[PDB]
DNA sequence: CGCCCGCTTCGGGGCAACCCTGCGTCTAATACAAATCCGGCAATGGAGTCAAGACCAGGTTCG
């Protein structure tokens, strides 16, 4: 957003031109999967998933 | 009696070898020439195929 606000033109531009979340959505599907503290529910009794 | 001056001794610095406190989207085409693929006839020419048809030789049948 910074890099953008200079480059852009005034009176044209919008929060719906300036945001990109993308590397939002990345940063959350990086961490969601291919992380250590995200592991597979250790279940093949209750009590290992308690 | 005091004094220089390199010899040894330790300090500090400097450096070489291993992990994570690590791990961004970018003008946009045109113009043209050469090379290459490929699609489709267009000569085949050699290689395979069918069929006739002849070739006797020795069992096989008949006299
Ligand atoms: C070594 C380790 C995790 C090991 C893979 C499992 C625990 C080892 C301890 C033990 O031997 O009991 C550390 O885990 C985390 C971060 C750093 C380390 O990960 C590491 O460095 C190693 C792996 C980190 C993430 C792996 C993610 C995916 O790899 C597959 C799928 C995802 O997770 C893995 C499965 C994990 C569940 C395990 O659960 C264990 C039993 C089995 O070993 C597994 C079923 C149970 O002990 C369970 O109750 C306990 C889990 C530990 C909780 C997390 C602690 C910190 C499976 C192999």
């Amino acid at each position: 957003v910074r890099e953008r606000m200079t480059t852009q033109d005034v009176e044209a531009i919008t929060p719906q031109t300036l945001i990109n979340i993308r590397p939002v959505v990345a940063a959350i599907k990086e961490f969601f999967g291919t992380s250590q503290l995200s592991q597979f529910m250790d279940q093949n009794n209750p009590l290992s998933g308690l």
